[PDB]
């Protein structure tokens, strides 16, 4: 039944993201559950490319099944779909950024350099991004148009976030999403990276991105009060919590070759947010 | 004096490369201690960039020397410096090939990727054949524009050869010379080739590369004749051998993730040549 299906993908968001169970667990039962849909739907798609053994085959069998469910001719057992078929008639929800997130993870399957920053927004808004549409219909139900850009950015603010705390876990899974273009423009070549230094050149790019992503956070935020009440704290506190991760990792002196928001400290904004 | 210099320049060829030390240890006197000497230029700057700490600075210092060098201004005791002066003073040198050789090596020192094999020859046009310009004035003397395509072809050779081969430790250094349109086209993705995988479609791949680099070989052996007679064998031997190679390779079943012509097959090669 659905509660069974949904309490599977419950168990799947508290056990991979303690920041955005904590956030969505706040919100009224039916948009709680449906973003536990959504999120198992990301999470699979971005397990399969990035830890998957077979990935570009993996995730174009997932796609396949993603099209027959999109045509509800999918029969399966599979708590995951059963939890996303009944969020999908009880929501909204739009296939559009679906499809463009498994667009987006079809990027890592690769090898790709990011030269310039657009280069990385483009990347940002495929895995990320679309994320964010694909919740406004449950978050915003008739505010989408009004929301839409701001979601968009808070995707380039957390991706880049995830990403800026990432870069020694994605070095030595031979992944690169620093740009190019600021690697040279600040002298912190590929030889200083592979020797996972941290000088004063990649703090200097470092903060220029964590700045970039600060501004999309603060741009996102200021769309919160068109938000429904009951879904501006889950999705500021949210914000706020994975905006820490910045300063968490400039009080650790840029460590990023070896980072948490602590529990409390995530209390904290969340209790700020009531 | 000149003959310590060159002697010194005698040692690091014979140092870093049994193939080409044995190739030209056959050509006569002055063209040989010429090579040796045009062969540490290019040693010294592929070390830079693939075993300086600090390859960005080390390149442009290098490069600035050798701007001095070429205004005749350099007054140094480097015996390399000394020897490729002389050189320099014997033969009629090009520097332009010299410069477009640091123009390669600028390309490693910020993450690329290949795309396409247009991208690779551009690479290897910059790092391998313009070596092979380098050196026609001492091994064509007169025939520089007869034999120039199949110099520059036997530089493609011979870089694809030595990415075929070096394909692990390349990755375990973060760099893939492999175009991404090519794994794209056999389907073998970069999480295979991060588990370091020979499979069937890693063997497409590398043997498309492989032919590439065959039919380069190929083209330049069938320049050999337009080269005076006292260059036919050490530039035929050292193709010979160098293309060996790949065989060596396939005989041990592509594995490139842990491969050396031997010494006796090296012999073999050049009494053929004889
Ligand atoms: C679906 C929602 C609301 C949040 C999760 C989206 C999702 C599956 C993110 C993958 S997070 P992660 O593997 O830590 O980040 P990346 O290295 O893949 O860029
Ligand atoms: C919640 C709203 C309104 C937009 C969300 C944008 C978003 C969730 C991007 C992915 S955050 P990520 O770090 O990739 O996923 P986890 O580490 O928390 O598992
Ligand atoms: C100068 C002559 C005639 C031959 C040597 C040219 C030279 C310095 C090659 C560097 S060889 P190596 O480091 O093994 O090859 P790469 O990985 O740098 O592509
Ligand atoms: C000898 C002629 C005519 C053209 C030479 C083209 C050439 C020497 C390219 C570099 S061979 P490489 O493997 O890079 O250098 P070593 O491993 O032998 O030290
Ligand atoms: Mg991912
Ligand atoms: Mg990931
Ligand atoms: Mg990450
Ligand atoms: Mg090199
Ligand atoms: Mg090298
Ligand atoms: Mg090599």
């Amino acid at each position: 039944d659905l509660n069974n299906a949904y309490d599977h993908c419950k168990n799947i968001i508290e056990k991979h993201s303690k920041t955005f169970s904590k956030a969505f667990a706040m919100l009224p039962k039916h948009q709680k559950r449906a973003v536990w849909a959504i999120y198992a739907f990301c999470r699979r798609a971005d397990d399969i490319v990035d830890e998957g053994e077979n990935p570009k085959e993996e995730l174009e069998a997932f796609a396949v099944e993603f099209d027959l469910f999109m045509e509800g001719r999918l029969e399966t057992e599979d708590p995951c779909w059963i939890a996303l078929q009944d969020a999908f008639e009880r929501f909204p929800l739009d296939p559009a950024p679906f499809y463009e997130m498994i667009v987006g993870q079809r990027m890592d399957l690769y090898p790709k350099t990011i030269d310039t920053k657009d280069d990385l927004l483009h990347y940002c808004y495929h895995v990320a991004s679309t994320v964010g549409l694909m919740l406004l219909p449950v978050l915003a139900p008739g505010k989408v148009s009004r929301v839409k850009t701001g979601a968009i950015e808070l995707g380039y603010a957390m991706q880049i976030t995830n990403i800026l705390r990432d870069i020694g876990e994605d070095l030595d899974n031979h992944r690169i999403y620093i740009p190019k273009q600021m690697m040279i423009e600040y002298g912190y070549t590929r030889t200083d990276l592979h020797n996972k230094k941290v000088n004063e050149a990649f703090i200097q790019l470092w903060e220029d991105l964590a700045q970039d992503a600060e501004h999309y956070y603060r741009n996102a935020l200021a769309t919160l009060p068109e938000y429904p009440v009951y879904s501006r704290t889950p999705v500021g506190g949210a914000a706020k919590m994975y905006r820490a991760i910045i300063q968490t990792v400039r009080n650790n002196d840029y460590q990023v070759f070896g980072n948490y928001v602590s529990d409390q400290m995530k209390k904290q904004i969340i209790a700020e947010m009531q």
